[PDB]
């Protein structure tokens, strides 16, 4: 059901295969980040292991506040896809 | 039953596929879905997990979101495809 | 019975095949979805499935509806083939 | 009694094994479970045995309430293998 | 008795084998499913072997009640054959 | 009963063997984790033997309450496996 | 009488076999029974040979409650079995 590649099964199973791929990584990250926070403790403000370790926490919290809008534009890749398939089944369909 | 490659039975045959396809993409979703919902709890309002967690789900939420207007993107090339063929039968069928 | 490839006979178990491809398609998409309806459950209007599963029932429904249309067109494209049909036997049969 | 592949004798004693199969099935699973249920004893409401055990129960309880919905696919897989042996003969029967 | 491969006794033996295996394949399936009623028994409405044997007769409903439509698309099935037959017995008869 | 190697007894078949062994599975671990409670003691609330013993049954209970995710997950690939089955029958049996 | 290895008369005198060794064996074990149940006596409710003996007269009717249905089982095996052979017959005898 198609012209040359563009086939709407393949794309069905296409976002059946990147919402399941999603969703099973949403589901580890969450479960790994509560072992991650159960682990590291809070020893002090201001001593020695605070210094040592406080950066690095800092940069957990900015690289997950990243990954939102990484799915935003996952998210519309997807369209500009479809659109294009549309666009060229119009071309030369007629 | 047809002149080229517009055969009526076929896309009779197509329409099935990518209706059972979806029906089959939007169960397994749904099912995986509960699962996540129940595996991810809510440790508390302003303490790290949740500074560890939440722009996961709002990802999760975003791109779930973002399907609905793909489904009808879908759901429109359809029709597209279909009067495509049937000017393609007008043009030389007489 | 025709003068180059337009056989009436031929037309006929054309019909016969889409007519029964049509009704085995839509018996099974319903016995498929009463399945579906079956599976998904009504978790809560607000917690975190809800957010999870709704926009997906939207799409559901969403082409659901987009059907008829194609099934609408698939009915007209069959006038126009056999139009043309009587159209071409006028021309050189006189 | 067929064309190519489809005999429907060889379709009736397919019924027949697929039937008897899930009945024998069913029949271990219930007399087993009788066994686990006889097993099992509930210690108390919050003693070290209780969190030992109730996720196993638990996990016991979802895999046989997602059973069903498998036997219900299984169920209508045969309408799809049916019906295409039907489309089949009609196809090169005429 | 007929041009290529139709042959009217050999369809009525077809029809005296169809006939008789489903008439086995009732009474075995009937048999068996009165063993099967008579070992399960009725715990009690709400206790652990209730949980966990419930939905196996549920699915064992589910099944058992799919059954008929596919013993009625096998009854069609051999009016389409025999038609097909009539069809190719008049094509070149003549 | 199937195309290539998808065969509706063996499907049923390997949802027996899948099913009896997770009964024998929660049955043995029900049973060996009532030995284990019967077996270690409860010393004293701030001894040496508690802090030598606590963080074991710590992660005893943490690792049993991973399981019912896993059984999850068990349950869902059955119906991924099912589907993929019909989708693979539709696709050429037409 | 017969085509391969379906002899009624071996039939007849594997159906006299059978019956006759279950009502030897039926009467064997009723007489073993009995003998049986004038050995073990009734110590006390509550004394140490209650406990010592009381799961062992529990596994004795359990066992003897499992008979019945396999004793169904052999009953419906032979049914099946002269099935096939008329089935057989019917193959290849016209």
């Amino acid at each position: 059901f198609g012209t040359n590649g563009f086939d709407i099964p393949t794309i069905a199973i296409a976002l059946l295969i990147v919402g399941v791929i999603i969703g099973l990584s949403g589901l580890i990250l969450s479960i790994f980040a509560t072992a991650t926070a159960s682990a590291i403790s809070n020893p002090s403000p201001g001593t020695l292991a605070y210094n040592l370790t406080h950066p690095l926490i800092n940069g957990m919290v900015s690289f997950f506040s990243f990954f939102p809008t990484l799915y935003v534009l996952l998210g519309v890749t997807g369209i500009v896809l479809i659109a294009a398939g549309i666009i060229s089944i119009i071309m030369e369909k007629f």
